């Protein structure tokens, strides 16, 4: 069928969209869309169930891989069709088992339709086969990537799949990395990837009119702007903190298209973002053109040194960059910010609350105004700062905190969310 | 419908252009701006996308770093027809690479959805109106606009609404027969562009008026005198080769045959294929042999440029020179085509000396194969001229453009903008 007051449309330069046609408020749910595959990421498993990604201490886990954790035989049995996928292979190669997260989500996609080839509710308005690909567009790099995915496909879940050609193969992973969707909890944290047919459809916007949250396995759309008929759905594939430059090349590099809303024509808050000192001698022009360039690739640098420093190096970073960004960067900067922000996590890591909490009021001001009034971003700062005040007994500051998480959540996930449950539950601690 | 011109069925031509009124050698007939237009790769940041504007320290476009304007003014009013390629070329690369047909013709599309009704460029044949010869595509030619079509859906799905691929071969068809090429006063391939109006005029070997271009304003003026009754014509190709090799150009490119007078009478055609008659005469054969390798030669240089050194380019014009002496004359047109390819490829090595060399060998017997007001001439005139004057040849410079100046103010016109910057050479000592 159709989604009611909502309706398939093609948007002029867009491709294809979602369009209204009737109002929606702020907190409309719009519509609601079970994942047509899905996976929990390894690192946590143990904390969220397989099947339903319920977050529950004391999960019962499989007897033959002893690497899946289900609520109960229940949950367990209704998840074989894909755990047995990987359930056989993680035993049997041990630790050469290590797949992307994207092969993975991928092999379950095969396997629904192979066990399932109609239309699914999922895909009311668009189907699985019809993602947009942008194939043509493939950089030869690029296509090097997706072949080293196809690759590890066949290594490791040639058992139960029936494999199309490899042409076929190329053009499946290509819509997954355009149409797929990574799941978060409320502290934006990464639980897993999924795909989401009809959500799928909504394009992009750097002013997005609705925000996306999940319920389990269900995703959750609900409007964060006034909506009016005949105006399109848009949502945000990117985070909005950065500046129109950095974020277009997010844009252009991951979906292949540039944004073209009021934001990114008009660079409104690039000047806000780009935030100089101004000091009694004003920087020159290339001396800011020096720091930006020098800020994007100590930022780059911070994401290759998670992976393999230890968290006394990952602070280091930080605290030598902001020095160096200080002297024409004012505090507000968002690039300031972000690193701040990074040393705010490795403070968290390291279980240096104290630390962490001079790090989370000093950018929380600032964070905030260059986000939309609902904003996830702004939430879950919001939460990892109150939680930090919690276990500190910081509670006139922690539950202070915590409302203004609750305020801008009641909006994106919804009053009745389980999130905003367990929220409430931590201010009746006493 | 313009005064002192009206639309008319030539027999034999379909349709052409006729005058009402008397016409002398350089006046305009009328003028017509360009109803779909696009910028050559290789002139971006020598002139503005939107106006054609030559001028050094042109704005750059922000977003792709490949579009040049004069100001922002420029810019904006381009960008109708830019945002077409502009996003595609960042996310593309270096694998962007659509023929220049397939640009135009993406813009075709896009004028004609924002503006579907009759434009000002358009007063006399309307865009639609455009003939295909399609029933005479072959099958293999047929191969070449399918794989445009491939590469127009390639490159511009995004912001383009697309017609059935028959509507899409018959565009297509349209734009190569009524297509123009934009050319500077050298004569220098500037980018392509649709005249409708302009596009109405039938071919003649001994035309009676000349197009030129203001930016992207085609100008039509006379060339000869024009009595009213008589069709307006203007010449498709370049008027130096014989009969023969004008007329395959014709069947290949626009699928007719020329019947004006010099194609039924041949007449120039000795002078152009001129043997020279030593002491034992060259052999009938001899000449069917030199010919057909000196159009082979000219073909073989056609695709050396493309990835060839210029020092192996030079080879090529000095071996074929060589060979054809023994049975042509220096005056014959073949001749004078490869010395013209040495004399360029000579001119961006920046060894003027040896351009000039083969420049002053050729300019007198290459006016003689032309009318009197031809461009190529004139060009010709421009590049000898201004070749001097780095030289310091000013003598013999200031006298080579007085040439181009003669030729060109019927042409181009008196108070065109190329008349004043050649004035402007002369003038700086
Ligand atoms: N704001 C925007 N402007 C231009 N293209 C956009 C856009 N937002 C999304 N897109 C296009 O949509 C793709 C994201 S998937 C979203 C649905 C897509 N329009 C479809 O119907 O298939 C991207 O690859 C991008 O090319
Ligand atoms: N001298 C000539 N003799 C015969 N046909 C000619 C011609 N010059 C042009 N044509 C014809 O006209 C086409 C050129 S495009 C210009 C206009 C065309 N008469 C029209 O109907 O709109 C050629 O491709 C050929 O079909
Ligand atoms: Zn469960
Ligand atoms: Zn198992
Ligand atoms: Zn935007
Ligand atoms: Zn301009
Ligand atoms: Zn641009
Ligand atoms: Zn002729």
């Amino acid at each position: 069928e159709g989604l009611g007051g909502l309706e398939r449309f093609c948007s002029p330069g867009k491709g294809r969209g979602l369009r209204a046609l009737q109002p929606f408020q702020v907190g409309d749910l719009l519509f609601s869309c079970p994942a047509y595959a899905y996976v929990l990421t390894v690192n946590e498993r143990g904390n969220h169930c397989e099947y339903c990604f319920t977050r529950k201490e004391g999960l019962s886990k499989c007897g033959r891989c002893k690497q899946a954790f289900y609520c109960n035989v229940e949950c367990q049995k209704e998840d074989w069709p894909m755990h047995k996928l990987e359930c056989s292979p993680m035993v049997v190669f041990g630790e050469n088992w290590n797949p992307s997260e994207t092969v993975r989500l991928t092999a379950r996609i095969l396997a629904k339709q192979k066990i399932h080839p109609e239309r699914t509710p999922s895909e009311k308005l668009l189907a699985v086969k019809e993602f947009e690909s942008h194939l043509d567009k493939l950089d030869n790099e690029k296509k090097d990537l997706i072949q080293s995915d196809i690759a590890a496909l066949h290594h490791f879940y040639s058992k139960h799949l029936g494999f199309p050609d490899n042409d076929s193969l190329v053009v499946l992973f290509a819509q997954v990395n355009c149409n797929g969707f990574t799941i978060e909890d409320e502290e934006l944290s990464h639980l897993g990837s999924a795909i989401f047919p009809d959500v799928a459809l909504m394009n992009h916007s750097c002013c997005p009119n609705v925000i996306v949250t999940y319920k389990g396995t269900l995703a959750e759309v609900r409007a964060v702007q006034e909506i009016k008929p005949g105006e399109e759905v848009f949502t945000s594939y990117i985070d909005l903190l950065y500046p129109t430059e950095d974020r277009n090349d997010r844009l252009r590099d991951s979906y292949f298209f540039t944004c073209e809303c009021q934001e990114c024509t008009t660079k409104d808050k690039d000047k806000a973002k780009v935030e100089i000192r101004k000091l009694s001698d004003p920087p020159k022009a290339e001396a800011i053109r020096d720091m930006v360039r020098y800020a994007r690739n100590v930022i780059e640098e911070f994401r290759r040194a998670k992976h393999y420093k230890s968290p006394s190096e990952l602070l280091e970073i930080c605290e030598l960059s902001q020095e160096k960004m200080s002297s024409v960067f004012e505090d507000s900067n968002v690039y300031m910010l972000h690193m701040m922000y990074q040393a705010m996590g490795v403070c968290a890591y390291m279980q240096d609350a104290e630390g962490a909490l001079q790090y989370g009021q000093k950018i929380i001001k600032p964070y905030s105004k260059h986000y939309p009034l609902y904003s996830l971003n702004v939430a879950s700062m919001w939460l990892k700062l109150g939680r930090l005040y919690m276990g500190l007994e910081h509670k006139a500051a922690g539950e202070k905190a915590l409302k203004k998480a609750i305020a801008i959540m009641e909006v994106a996930h919804g009053k009745d969310h389980p999130y905003i449950s367990e929220i409430k539950q931590e201010i009746e601690s006493h």
